[PDB]
């Protein structure tokens, strides 16, 4: 498969324990042989400087695949800090497991294998979770505005949640976009850009949870 290819390419071309190495491998991988949905480095640039002006302790993902995203957060993380990412699809999270142990950065990450819809609110009972500190929203674009308010029903933010989306522009996430900017709930900024391994214009969102009304 796509994604085992781009794991051995991984293993035979990147620096064990060196993130770094394993993102270059990554994108030089999908840039010059295949494309694959990762966030890419333009994006994921504007990914690590919101990462490092709010140094969040703990960071939820939605939507592994293999693992790009989160060796690119986790590489940044403090000590002490945790991310928790959410992939329905087994051999996908196989791979993620996998990229993570490559980089080295095993115990900073938890995957949890399963639908967010159906996780989401086991979080506070089995992993200890409060609140999250930011949500990096990458997965079904159908499944943004939807997960949102399952977030907020289960007490999961607060004043000050960063929640930042990819894909606002391509594919789009219609709906949601809609309902973040129109809600006095949220602060948003956008954040232009282009979508990986391409000229096409795509953008970030970032949206910080202010409360309820
Ligand atoms: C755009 S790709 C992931 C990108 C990744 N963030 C990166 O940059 O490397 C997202 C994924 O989410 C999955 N995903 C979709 N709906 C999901 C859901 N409801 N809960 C969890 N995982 C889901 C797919 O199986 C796929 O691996
Ligand atoms: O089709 N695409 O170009 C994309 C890009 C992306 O960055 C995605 O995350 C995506 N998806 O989750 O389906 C699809
Ligand atoms: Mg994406």
């Amino acid at each position: 498969t796509k994604e085992q290819r781009i794991l051995r390419y991984v293993q035979q071309n990147a620096k064990p324990g060196d993130p770094q190495s394993v993102l270059e491998a990554i994108d030089t991988y999908c840039t010059q042989k295949e494309w694959a949905m990762n966030v890419g480095d333009a994006k994921g640039q504007i990914m690590d400087a919101v990462i490092r002006e709010y140094s969040p302790s703990l960071v939820l993902e939605l939507g592994a695949y293999c693992g790009y995203s989160a060796v690119r957060m986790a590489r940044l993380l403090q000590p002490g800090a945790r991310l928790l990412t959410m992939e329905m699809n087994p051999d996908y999270a196989a791979i993620t497991q996998q990229m993570l142990n490559f980089a080295g950065l095993q115990d900073k990450v938890t995957i949890l294998n399963g639908a967010s819809q159906d996780l989401i609110p086991q979080l506070k009972k089995k992993y200890d979770v409060d609140t999250l500190d930011m949500v990096f929203l990458d997965h079904w674009k159908d499944r943004y505005l939807p997960d949102t308010l399952l977030l907020e029903k289960c007490g999961l933010l607060r004043k000050g949640t960063v929640l930042l989306a990819d894909n606002v522009i391509v594919p789009g996430t219609p709906d949601f976009l809609a309902y973040v900017r129109g809600s006095s709930s949220f602060e948003c900024t956008h954040y232009s850009s282009y979508l990986e391994y391409m000229k096409v214009v795509d953008g970030l969102e970032k949206a910080i949870y202010q409360g309820p009304s």
